[PDB]
Order: C-alpha cells, then sequence, then structure tokens
C-alpha cells in the first residue's frame, strides 16, 4: 500500500518494479491522495533512485496511457526535441514548425511551467483558442496537415506524468534526476520517434545550475533513452541569461513569431538552428550539423516554418483568421492580438558600462511572483505578464537608459522585487563584445 | 509561497515563525494542496526541525483553532493524559473516566489511528452513536455532567493538527520527533490544563522503538511543554508486546470496560493506575504518586470510573439505554452490544515452548490490512476487526494450543498473513515466568 511504498523510499530503499508500477497505477486511477503523491515525490527528491528504478518509472509513466501509432510512411520522419526548461526558452515554438517544413513529423508532447521555468504549453495558451489537449487521432490529423503539433499530457497521453508534473512544479520536487528523466523520456517514448534531441540547460536559471549535474542528467537521459530503444542526443546549453529578449508567455509567442519570419535575436535563432541541425543529423535527414542547421535556418527565412506554425494553430483550435493574422501580422499587430499586461514598467541602467550579463534566475523569480508561474497546481497564470530585455549582452549602455521593461497586472514593483531585477543587470566597463551562443556541447548515446 | 517554504525545509533550512504560521494558515484555509502538505511533511520527516521551529509549530497548530475557555472554578482540576500510540493501548479509555472519578476535569482531545497504531477516537467509534466532534460549548456541558470527554480535532479545535495528523498517518511521516511534539502539545495546550502526562512508547511497535529516541521525545514533550507554560510529565512504557489481550477497536472497548469492572489484564490496569497516579500528583490533587495510583485504582472498582464512562458515552451521543447496557452488561453481553467481526480464525502454537513474547508490530500490521488501519485519508475502518491474545507472555504451551484469535470480516487469513502472525509468537526454551510491567520510567518538567 501507498504508505509502505513511501516509507521504503523515505528510508532510502529502492522500489521494485511492482512497487513503482503500483504507485503509478494508484496515481492514475486516483486512489493515491495528494499528500501521498507529495510525500513520495519528496522522498524520491531527497533519497533518489538508481537507473533501474528510474527506467521503471519511465516505462510506467509511458504506459500509464496510450502508445502513439503512425503511418509507417512516417517512421523515419518522426522527430522531436525537448528542453529541460529555462527562461525565455521558446525554442520549441520555433523548431516544431521549422522541422515540419523540412518534411519532418513532430508529435510534440511538452508540458506547462515547472518551478521558475516556463512551459511551452502555457505559452501557446496565450493564443486564443489554442487547445493543448488533443487525442491521438487528432494528433495524427495534425501531423498530416501541418505535420506539427504541440500537445500536453492527458488521459490518453502519459496521464501519470501529467499528474506528477503538476505536483512537482509546486512541491519543490522538480530538480530530481530520476523524475526529470522518467518525465521527459516517457513523453517522447510514447511518440514513436526516430530521433530526439533533449536540450539540457545548465547555468543560473537551469533546473540544475551546476554544469556537472547538467551533464549527469544529459548522460542519463541519453543512456536510459537508449536502453529503452530511443535514438537520443542531449545538448548542454547555457541558461545563465534568458534566451532571446522576451520572457513570459504572450511575449515569447511574438518573439517566436519574430524568429519565424527571419528576424529575432541571434541567440534564439542560433539555438534553434543548432538543435534542429543536430536533430536533422541524428535522424539522418541532414548529412552534417552545418547542413541541418542551414536547412532549418532556411526554413526560418523561407517562411515555411511560420506557415507550418500557422496550420498547427488552426488545427489545434485557433480560429484560422487569428492564425493568419499572428503569422501575417507585424510585431505590433501580434502584440495586440495576444494577451497584454496592464502596466509597463521600464528599468533604467544604474551606470555607464557593458551589459556583461542579465541574470535569468532573478528575472524569472520576479516574473514568477507577478503571475507568470504557479505556486499552486491548477493555478491560472497571468498571461501577458513578462519582460523585455531592451539591451543585449555585449552592448554598452549609459545610466538612465532603459534595459528592461516589466509587463505587469498588479502594483508597481515591490521594493525587494526591484532590487532583485537591478541585481540581475550585471555591468562591467569594457569595450562592447559579441555575446556567446547558448549551445555548449552535444552528449551522444554510448 | 508554499513551493519555496518546502524547498527551504527540503534543503535543510529552518522555517521562520512567519513561515510556519504561513504554512499552517495555508493548511487550515485550503491554499495548501494535498501534494504540498505531503511534500512539507516528508521534507520535515527527513531534514528535521529545531526546538524553536517545533515550539513555533506547536503554537501555530494550537492557535489554528480555538482556545478552550473553562469556568475559573475548574482551572486547577483540568487535567489530561496522552499516548504516543501503540497496540492495544486502550489506556485513555480506562484512565479518562477513572480520573473523572476523582473530581478531575478531563477535556481529552485525542485522535484516530496513526500509522500502525490504533487511535482512541476510532475505538470510541465502534460504540454505536458515539460522536467524536464536539464543539467547545458541548465540551463544557460534557465536563459539567460527566467530568470527562474524548473528542477529536475539528474546524474549531486544532484544525491544522487534524489535517497534518490524517496526512502523516498515510505518508510515513508519523515518526518525526518535531511533528509528534507539536501535534500532541498543540491539542493539550488548547485544553487549558494544569498538568499533562504523556505516555511515550518505546519498543517493537512504538513510533520510536529505540528507547533512547523515545526519551528524546519524552524530553522534548516536557521541555517544549514547559516552555509553553504547561506542566508536563512524560512516562516511557514498553510496546514490544500488546497492551492487554485485545487488539482492535470494538474489542479494545470490551477489555477496557472489563478493566473498569475491576478486572482485566495486569498490563492495562497497571499502566492506568501508574500514569493516573503521576497525573494526580503532577496537578497537585495528590501528595505523592502512589496515593494517586491508589485513588485511580480505587475508582476502577469504587467511586466508579465505569460510572463516569457511562455518562460520557451518553453525553457524547450514545443512546442512554445502550450506555447503561454496556456498563451493567457482562463481557458476553458487551460483545453482543458492539460490532463483531464477521468470522473468527484461530492460530495454533507452531510448537512446544514458553511464550517469551507476542510481537505487537507484526500483529498491528496484519490487523491493519484486514481493515483495522487506514491507507488513505478518512478511509473507513472495519471496527469489529481485531485480535484476541489467547495466550499470555511467560506461559508454556504445546503444538496445537490456539494462541491467537483473529476477528476478520473478509477472506480467511492468507499465507503471508499467517506466517507473519506466527513469527509474532516467540517461544523460548526457558521456564515459565511472570510478564513484566509496561512502565519503565518517568521524566519530569524541572
Ligand atoms: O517534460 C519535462 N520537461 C522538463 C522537465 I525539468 C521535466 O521534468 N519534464
Ligand atoms: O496526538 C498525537 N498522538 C500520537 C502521536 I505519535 C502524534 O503525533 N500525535
Amino acid at each position: 500500500q501507498l504508505p509502505e511504498l513511501i516509507r521504503m523510499k523515505r528510508d532510502g530503499g529502492r522500489l521494485s518494479e511492482a512497487d513503482i508500477r503500483g504507485f503509478v497505477a494508484a496515481v492514475v486511477n486516483g486512489s493515491a491522495q495528494g499528500a501521498q503523491i507529495g510525500a513520495m515525490l519528496m522522498a524520491i527528491r531527497l533519497r533518489g533512485m538508481d537507473l533501474e528504478e528510474t527506467s521503471v518509472l519511465t516505462q510506467a509513466l509511458a504506459q500509464s496511457g496510450q502508445q502513439l501509432e503512425w503511418p509507417e510512411a512516417w517512421r523515419q520522419q518522426l522527430v522531436d526535441k525537448h528542453s529541460t526548461g529555462g527562461v525565455g526558452d521558446k525554442v520549441s515554438l520555433v523548431l516544431a514548425p521549422a522541422l515540419a517544413a523540412c518534411g519532418c513529423k513532430v508529435p510534440m508532447i511538452s508540458g506547462r511551467g515547472l518551478g521558475h521555468t516556463g512551459g511551452t504549453l502555457d505559452k501557446l495558451e496565450s493564443i486564443p483558442g489554442f487547445n493543448v489537449i488533443q487525442s491521438p487521432e487528432q494528433m495524427q490529423v495534425l501531423l498530416d496537415q501541418a505535420g506539427c503539433c504541440i500537445v500536453g499530457q492527458s488521459e490518453q497521453l502519459v496521464p501519470a506524468d501529467g499528474i506528477l508534473y503538476a505536483a512537482r512544479d509546486v512541491t519543490a520536487t522538480v530538480d530530481s534526476l530520476p523524475l526529470i528523466t522518467a518525465s521527459i523520456l516517457s513523453k517522447k517514448l510514447v511518440e514513436g520517434l526516430s530521433a530526439l534531441v533533449v536540450d539540457v540547460k545548465f547555468g543560473g536559471a537551469a533546473v540544475f545550475p551546476n554544469q556537472e549535474q547538467a551533464r549527469e542528467l544529459a548522460k542519463t537521459l541519453v543512456g536510459v533513452g537508449a536502453s529503452l530503444g530511443l535514438r537520443v542526443a542531449a545538448a548542454l546549453t547555457a541558461m545563465d541569461k534568458p534566451l532571446g529578449r522576451c520572457v513570459g508567455h504572450a511575449l515569447e509567442v511574438e518573439e517566436a513569431l519574430l524568429c519565424m519570419d527571419g528576424a529575432g535575436p541571434p541567440d534564439l535563432r542560433d539555438l534553434v538552428t543548432t538543435l534542429g541541425g543536430a536533430l536533422l543529423w541524428l535522424s539522418g535527414h541532414a548529412g552534417t550539423q552545418a547542413q541541418g542547421a542551414a536547412r532549418v535556418a532556411a526554413a526560418l527565412d523561407d517562411g515555411s516554418a511560420l506557415g507550418r506554425f500557422e496550420r498547427m494553430l488552426a488545427a489545434q483550435g485557433v480560429d484560422p483568421g487569428l492564425a493568419r493574422a499572428l503569422c501575417s501580422g507585424s510585431p505590433a499587430e501580434r502584440r495586440q492580438l495576444l494577451p497584454r499586461a496592464r502596466e509597463q514598467e521600464e528599468l533604467l541602467a544604474p551606470a555607464d558600462g557593458t551589459v556583461e550579463l542579465v541574470r535569468a534566475l532573478p528575472l524569472a523569480l520576479v516574473l514568477h511572483e507577478l503571475g507568470a508561474g504557479r505556486s499552486r497546481a491548477g493555478e491560472p497564470l497571468r498571461l501577458g505578464v513578462g519582460a523585455e530585455l531592451l539591451v543585449d549582452v555585449g552592448q554598452r549602455l549609459r545610466r538612465g537608459t532603459p534595459w528592461l521593461r516589466v509587463h505587469r497586472d498588479g502594483p508597481a514593483l515591490s521594493g525587494p522585487q526591484s532590487r532583485a531585477l537591478q541585481e540581475a543587470l550585471v555591468l562591467s566597463d569594457r569595450a562592447p563584445f559579441a555575446a556567446p551562443s547558448p549551445f555548449a556541447e552535444l552528449v551522444l548515446p554510448p
């Protein structure tokens, strides 16, 4: 029974396959209570799991629901990428459609926000009518039509993970190697993918700031994934500063769109082309990293990524007209069709100097307490709330120049909140420089 | 917010008084979700709390509800006793009315089962009509007409403890010195007592088997109690074997009534007189402890605690006729008036030998899975389920002599169930001896 299983883990003992499957079944069928879920999640977070338990949690979460079947004509076309989570990380919003443009099939099952990081599903929900929950049947139609699709956990698609994911988010049990591994792979295993690239963040606002832990996760994701029959590669990418300039939901959707019609900040386009190019390589569609990167980049310039993105929006519930407007509209028009915070508050530079860095963690934490993230499961988010980096890293600015614009619904920023933000603006006084790219290294399966 | 409070404790940090009161209010008002209550509890169970946190929790729980207001004329009479939970530990049932058999006012706020231990509130419920939820007003009337009462936590009395109590029970977070401490003391502080005696168990079926760990609890209980302006004494008693010969709920009420009949097992009576003795002394209604143990014992026969029990039962919802029935009724009559298990299964001595011990834990565990224990929240119990020790410790026996009577409602005992219970009977080659007395020592407040 639940109390005993929890007790074993609490004592630092391992769970047998039956126990794990037992636990997962109880979660899915609703017999497990919230406290028991939270208790077990914490026991794991604090005591851990070995690679066998871990692999078992994965198979279990994966099997708690359906297995996605596709036309065998799609077999080698099926690919996906997943990010462990970060700030301003709307890569998936761009990659999904940019791949489906290269003929690739992407049945992406992602998630909502986790802790201080943003979830792509919450970002898509900024778009009116976008429905994250799609059946396995609709998903097939989606791939047939736009060859794109970004859905979330549901009754049919990894329900066990859906429930745990939402509990982890608000029980301080996000940063657990085995829970992240099972959660991520279970989603991807159910997809029947040919290749998969997981973007494992490291740095300031990463689940695992510590680069060495980012690595351990990277190697584990790939190892367990391999052992479970999935061609997987992991990319370790910086998340010390936000990706792009926009952080939030509604705001990140417009930057994603800016990226899709050939523009946007270089770091964003870089990560998109490097992971996509790494993904095309992994799946055999591209000969080398550079070739695959170029094809994806071409999709960003082509207008075909944006086009696939448009079909996806319409096929997942967005009114065709709004879909055509988001993709056909200019930055300002998109900004108007998407949720908007009630107040705009710009932060000014405290001095002259170079933007050495903009701490992503402090920024996400404040964005978090302003309604961008959850502190309770099922809690509505204030889509619209977010932030815009008005200055890039590597550029020089003077005191008095606005470097950040906070989009908020509530009161003017609190005291400790303002301090935290300014605190995030690191300045040095040297010549301007070229900001480095997020991507660090690729970890392949043994 | 909740997620952060949990992370702090999760990481080993202590919670500020504002944090704990913050968390407690969230538990009482609903903002804290099940998974969050469980996460917090497990974090605390694994990273502990310090004396101040513990002290602060205790206050918060006590203050989560109402403070019981009594007529000044009683102030000096209001006493109570508590247990850390055990097996067959029906002492409060016998001791509460026994005390009220000496003018003392006992507004006992106890609780339900906790882990593998039986709760007196569950025991009282096997008594048709008995209500455990009495508002403060009813509690005054009860003491006024019967001198005692046994109620449970409610929206009005320690709401916060009620919630943590029910969750800890099914989350393997019962055995936490600080949680037990705040839980026990919070209920007592709200009672406005002038002396509290806690029976801290140690032994095979104790929350804290290790006698030294139990002593740490006993010290904390008295220490923190003292710091909160409550005269508290704590006894340390054995729980390697079951207190009495009857384990369960309806069955525990019968053996209890037998004790209030001036009969029963030495086990029970001995413990009820000792702790009661310590109580009357502690509160000043007795010059010494032996005199108290004497007045209490007298009440078992003369002065009538059985008489006080009847008035309590009636005053707490039990039909007056049934109440008198249970009192004047003899064992056989008592059984017919209470819930009886559907069937009866007896175990036979696996071999000749002297009964060195009847391991309480294995007993509780099995009775537990037959419906005597909870596995979820308010999961209903099978109150007639239990066991009768058909043999005493110290005696010898021959293979074939039934040593245990199991009262179950479902299927006959299973293989692993029978094996578990058999392994509970420890036969030694020694000569017949007299079973020792539960009581070990008494820790005091100065
Ligand atoms: O699906 C997931 N993405 C990111 C993380 I971190 C996780 O645990 N699961
Ligand atoms: O009221 C209580 N009795 C026994 C235990 I153990 C506890 O934690 N609380």
